[PDB]
């Protein structure tokens, strides 16, 4: 039948779209992969299976029911290799709809965009299909850069993004598991994290700019949004 | 009271988040901008008092504070993500400067609407995003985006001959697959394909409000 590629959102299940919280509580299976919250997976009654190899997976579940859901972390277009699924299942007649979801991008709260600080954006992969390296040159100078899968390689990210010229004194912030109740941020100039000074770990979202600091109190280093 | 800075998402309001819906359906006040879909405001039962601009914003903030301190909460109701392209940072900036306690809910952001595919293995390992129209109306410096795999625009629509020759300018390909996703979002979604190089040459009608996605993912379809 029809698959419905989802987003499951950052992990808080409030922070799941309306049509993803009815998709799910009504599919008969629903294909989770590793990005998924164990809050938004007990919201699913039906059958709960964890996915090449993931895309033949897909194919027997889709034509096993009238429809299932594949759920994906965060928005499934953009960082998962959502493209690629959606490809192999129309390859094979399989009917697909996508449901966007709020992207781990957006899950820090801080406004990406700030008026006479960033005019937009960018998001960048530490790690590319295959395992490879990304090229950082056409995002080095976007004055609010996010970076997924980039805690591993954060040294090696700092010191190119450095090298194509970034403000080393720049504030950055990485938030291991944004949105949960495991949530941790972690602030950190450019250079002290090429200086391999930051301790991090994997899952998190990092954040470079001066939007990092758009809400600490001007009196003392206080995140007035938190308190 | 407290301020909730809620994200509307790009229209449908399906793709309203639950936090957002719960909410929307509970606040004595909802103190909506103009790019909030119809849809979306019509779940609301409380008070709804249109607060937002054509790009004053101090007049704006002055209203969210007067309306919050008059309640026990209210929602200020941003569409897609409230904290890119809507000066929710500003929003969120001063409350906090006025002692208001806020709370960001996150939103399905309008880059998003299309549902395409805007990192690819091969095409795009990364995105940027802009617009094409800053605080007060000015212009964007495209220089920091021109080079990025796919890039995404809003409100570019009125501008796109403009923003199109500043792309060729700064480097990018003119035979390069774009997209337009016209109302995106809504019943009336409409999509219009063009190279980079129609658009600078004024070859492609496209009315506003629409998605911009350029980039080779574009005929991934
Ligand atoms: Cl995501
Ligand atoms: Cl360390
Ligand atoms: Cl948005």
């Amino acid at each position: 039948g029809r698959v419905y590629l989802v987003g499951a959102g950052p992990g808080d299940p409030e922070l799941l779209t309306l049509k993803a919280y009815r998709l799910l509580k009504e599919a008969p299976v629903v294909l989770y992969d590793r990005l998924v919250d164990e809050r938004v997976l007990a919201l699913a009654p039906g059958e709960k299976v964890y996915v090449e190899e993931i895309h033949r997976l897909l194919l027997r579940h889709a034509r096993a029911h009238p429809f299932v859901v594949r759920l994906k972390g965060g928005d499934p277009m953009v960082f998962g290799r959502g493209g690629e699924e959606v490809l192999f299942l129309l390859r094979h007649g399989v009917p697909v709809e996508v449901v966007p979801g709020v992207t781990s991008l957006l899950a820090s709260g801080l406004p990406l965009t700030h008026r006479g600080l960033a005019h937009g954006f960018a998001a960048v992969s530490g790690v590319l299909e295959g395992g490879g390296y990304p090229d950082l040159r056409p995002f080095a100078r976007v004055p609010t850069l996010v970076v997924l899968m980039g805690v591993g390689r954060r040294v090696w990210i700092a010191k190119e993004l450095l090298r194509l010229g970034r403000d080393p004194r720049e504030p950055t912030l990485f938030v291991e598991r944004a949105s949960t109740p495991k949530e941790r941020r972690v602030h950190a100039r450019l250079e002290e994290v090429a200086e391999g000074k930051v301790e991090v770990r994997p899952p998190a979202l990092w954040i470079l700019g001066e939007v990092v600091r758009v809400f600490a109190e001007k009196e003392a280093p206080v995140d007035a949004l938190a308190l």
